[PDB]
């Protein structure tokens, strides 16, 4: 469990969550506006070349709800019609060479852009749908300034803008280059006519492409639109000296509490629970497992691991180990190896058994488990454990808390311990009592069988055997190292197992 | 069958979008060129410039059985400023600038199609396609002078051979186009062109007067292979009343859900692939449904809950206030035996802590919110109103308010220790069911680190069942450690005092 | 363990990463040049419609620290302001309608651009923050071409550039088009003036809009940009015919003892990839690609199957589904010589109770899997492409017959998919008639063990090499502690039955 965190940073190791789908349901207030494009031929005056529409950008400020919003809006046309008056082949007849006008076979397009969040990295978009109010556009007066002779007006035309279909597009301008709103609009043509005065047009439906605004500053229509895009996670689009932060542990170094450790460690403090509660104060949040797995899978302990993984695998499927390695009593096996007299042997073979704590081979309180919980003491009791620091701290820990440690293995009520510090024992169940330690034996029972962990090593287990004399239910548990008696007894106040946990917590400082 | 919130809980942190696809396809590029002439003033025998433009072409050819809507613009880069004067004269010959195609330079065919390659292309990688080579033969310009003879441009065949391929963006006034970038490299030919009545012949090379030839396009074939990026819902181009009547169609099934196949089912590690493959018709495309849930499976009371644990068991092994400050009963206070808020009141208050020994391992017989869940695969199996946009919160609200009032128990040396969130609590022995006064300070004790079970087989059933259906030593034991070989023994042997105890617990999964 | 690896595979099937927020920090040279627009008016030639600035795009190829880097650089000017001059009302008088000045109230924007990695791909960016150095930018020598009179020379102007801000922007052209990054620079007026010669004008401030580049080839500044940006994960974005004869080959070669010492081992996801000296492609997506095919296998679709029937089976109850059963009732774990045929079919889901985490032995899909990593990371041919579909391929054709045990008042009833049944006493082997009906009732709800040590073998050890009361009942347990311990005691009767596995685990 508490070392179940450590197996689960190496199995998700692999995902070594970005995006997400926002929905947005805004008001918004279109002010577009017409433009056109007037080319006036040579000569006396009397013959123009081209009266069309030109795409027309337009910049705007309006109040939202307590808020200033900036606008931006580009009104095009698609499918018009080309019409021309002309009344004579002289340079002193009114001549429109071609001038263009709208009817129900056209559209009106209009690309909308804000500043708000909707459209800051609009790219992809789907679920798009918007309910936009008619309005009707109706043309100005336009004086043709002939040079001599009468002045003919282009007056009147009236035409109701309806809603319709809505899309994407693109707003291209010399500054900016805008991913925008494309709303389409048709057309219902209404009872005022446009025609020219003085001269032989009138009642013609449509619009004049003179002065569609008719004096005015914009045409205006509100909408609202709902869909669902794309954005990165992240709704953005000095720490420490090391040596200080060791003085920080050297400042949080004893004081844990021995109840309260041995039920803290007998939880399984899952991702969650563990990057949750630590310091309750961090916007990013951008994945912190994978931020401390990225450096957890790059150290000793990991390299370590895979190297066993592989001297397994090789070895087994075809490959002769080197002269300096050698098998130990029963066939060859990296668990059961002397590396390169028996305390030399027997620490070396230690060695593997804390590879052995975390590769789900236990039977008890699996060190690496009383570890962790001194972990995540630490950086909850703690404050500068930033999400930049953390990664390499959760490994400077997972790789020199408890380096010393011991384990043992039971057989037929006969025990076989051995240690990192080159020692080794062999004691029976019952009573106590040492034993010539087995080589060829050992190894063939701690290649295979569960392995426990030697919080109550034979040591502290004789001391309290004898002064602190021990019941049989008791002393089964304490050797299968129990976490109910092993309470039970920091309860009943053992000093002989206080002092043993209080060097635990020295050896799990730093 | 609890391995969901087990797993839920732990990868939550992760809180699947996009998708590599395959695309090859054939092409046929319709492409067609485009000259810019601009003749200088005077009397009309001077030129000021002859060169290329950007030259657009949509258009709509059939594929093998589709219709397809394409896009070409072609254009020519590197090309060779030419000048021919006559002399300096307002009656003289002269072209002051024209371009010529060689093989130094380049040409660049951008294209598009309304098919699904195309829509949402702004990624690509692996890309390749096959072109083959074509001819591109000049065509005949007839120079309007105002008065004498006529020279035309004629003549001149470049090859175009097929060359690396790369990306681009047809821009226009109208739309905006994410299209693929063919370039094409040039080699020269026999045909050179020369114009007529004039002292210029046999040069390599194509004229920018009139390459179409007067063709309606140039055509060439083509395949392209690609791998790009693409959100997986492909439409990115062309609740009260809800709930109560979900509310009643889980209290109308409750009932029509059986007890031996829940047995059997809450048996089963349903991982999250267990639990939402076998949705009713996986109906479309849905998203990563183990997310959705999450994203608020992690924002609830059972989960605030675990957090809550969490720092009160740390800030109580980091400083000594926490552990003195919730007021055990006595003799430890680790974090668990905490009182917020008498028997009654301590033990409900602590079985509402008890909640998460289930949901933390710390347990050994039936797990009771395994039945919880599933009861909710059941349910949520054997419904329609169940969409993938409302079980986000409904696996959180079940999980929260499936058996509120449960109760849990812990044996200890022949002593068994019963307790409820309802605030019961019954002691008595193992072989022979007697009460027995209830022992506080020893039942926390134990209930901290002893495992604790589940009551589905409660004191006031278990001693109706060892009255009248009398029970043996080692079926008692298995029926204290909530075995599923004997439980589902006396749901065969069809026992009322279990199936009654069973379908209260539906009753209280109603929901 | 080795089986937990398919449970986590099935279980992180959700996750089936592909973007990154990337770091990038460069160091860049700003070459930039400015560009001015002379419009003449028509007449005789003294007087000038407007002198003002146009965007000045400018490309190039420069030397960065060891790598030589091509670059595009487009400059611009906004809030410039417009002074006038007129000498008169007449055609002979030199006057300028309108020329540009710079001032403190103006700005300088830079589009820049390179071919490097950093603006490959850059659509989108956060954290954006630069470090940029000042310059001081001076005019030239513009000497107005007057066809007659004198020859005015706009001449003299200094202004200090101060970095400012930086965003994004687009550099479009009639060829390409370019994510560019957008410097903006503020202005401070210098000590040196700008001023026309033989002209009333002089000792007034800015830069004149006629030459600002001095006749230089480029304005040099040096720069330095940091930002966080998404980027696809593969930094690339801008043919078993013979396997199986492989795995055939490799087959035998593997050992057994240290095979049984390695099939214990829960090989997780990073146990069973860190040995693969995998490309840069695959160490980045290879769980994801297996997965996405391991989750469409016979083997997933039967175990969402079983599930689906389970859940179908305990809400039908009132509509019951009555295909058959065997027993106490419908379970859907017993669906179905008659005898033969439905063991042989429960058999077919006991492979279910293996990969469903209701066993006690050794599991067998678990020396599958122990068979597939030492298989893996020998053979040669190994691909990212490749490994996917032949982890299916092994997790369902490995051990296609295999069989199972269940354990109840010391009486083993024993199944197989091979069709057969053996019902015999622990302690004294001697077989029995096959109860059916209740080894289905049994099977369904105690634990069931697997067949490693199956009945045959275990006979014919029993008989030869007499065996004792808890080693026995350890061997039925299927403890790796005496199977092990059997084969360093090299019993041929143990090794046949493991090489055989090893030669059904073939591919
Ligand atoms: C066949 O395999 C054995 C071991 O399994 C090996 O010693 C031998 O060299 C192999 N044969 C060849 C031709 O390599």
């Amino acid at each position: 469990m508490a070392s179940l965190i450590y197996r689960q940073l190496l199995t998700n190791s692999y995902t070594v969550s970005l995006w997400k789908e926002m929905q947005y349901n805004r008001d918004i207030t279109i002010r577009f506006k017409f433009a056109s494009s007037i080319v006036k031929s040579g000569g006396l005056g009397y013959k123009w070349s081209e009266i069309s529409f030109k795409p027309a950008n337009y910049q705007y400020t309006y109040t939202r709800d307590g808020e200033e919003v900036t606008a931006h809006t580009t009104c095009s046309v698609n499918g018009m019609n080309d019409f021309n008056f002309n009344g004579g082949s002289l340079p002193t007849d009114f001549v429109i060479s071609r001038y263009e006008v709208i009817k129900e076979n056209s559209y009106v397009y209009v690309d909308y852009w804000d500043d708000s969040q909707a459209f800051r990295n609009m790219v992809y978009v789907r679920s798009l749908a918007a309910n936009l109010n008619s309005v009707i556009c109706t043309g100005g007066d336009y004086s043709f300034a002939l040079p001599v002779g009468q002045w003919p007006v282009m007056t009147g035309g009236a035409v109701s803008l309806h809603s319709a279909g809505v899309t994407l597009s693109t707003q291209f301008t010399d500054f900016v280059s805008l991913n925008s709103l494309r709303f389409r609009f048709r057309l219902t043509v209404e009872e005022p006519s446009f025609s020219i005065t003085r001269t032989r047009v009138s009642r013609l439906y449509g619009l004049p492409a003179a002065n569609p605004n008719n004096g005015k500053e914009y045409y205006e229509v509100a909408g609202r639109f709902s869909l669902i895009s794309l954005v990165p996670s992240n709704d953005d689009y000095l720490e420490r000296q090391l040596g200080e932060l060791r003085e920080e542990f050297n400042a949080l170094s004893q004081e844990i509490a021995m109840s309260q450790l041995i039920d803290l460690a007998l939880l399984p403090l899952d991702m969650f629970s563990m990057f949750s509660g630590i310091k309750s104060t961090i916007d990013a949040a951008k994945s912190m497992a994978t931020s401390v797995m990225k450096k957890f899978k790059k150290s000793g302990l990991a390299n370590s691991v895979s190297t066993l993984t592989d001297c397994l695998s090789d070895a087994a499927s075809s490959i002769s180990r080197g002269a300096s390695i050698r098998s130990v009593g029963s066939s060859a096996s990296c668990w059961t190896d002397v590396s390169t007299s028996i305390s030399t042997q027997t620490s070396t073979i230690s060695r593997r058994l804390r590879l052995k704590e975390m590769a789900t081979q236990t039977e008890g309180m699996n060190f690496d488990d009383i570890s962790a919980a001194v972990l995540k003491t630490k950086i909850d009791r703690s404050t500068q454990i930033s999400p930049n620091t953390l990664p390499d701290i959760v490994t400077e820990a997972s790789e020199k808390f408890i380096p010393n440690r011991a384990y043992r293995v039971i057989n037929n009520d006969e025990v076989f311990e051995a240690g990192t510090d080159g020692r080794f024992f062999a004691y029976r169940v019952e009573t106590f009592d040492e034993i010539p330690f087995d080589v060829q034996k050992f190894a063939d029972l701690v290649t295979d069988s569960p392995v426990i962990s030697a919080i109550i090593d034979f040591k502290t287990l004789k001391n309290l055997n004898d002064n602190y004399g021990i019941s049989r239910q008791q002393a089964f548990n304490l050797l299968r190292s129990d976490p109910r008696v092993l309470r039970e007894f920091i309860n009943q106040d053992n000093p002989i197992i206080r002092n043993r946990i209080e060097q635990l917590i020295m050896q799990c400082r730093l």
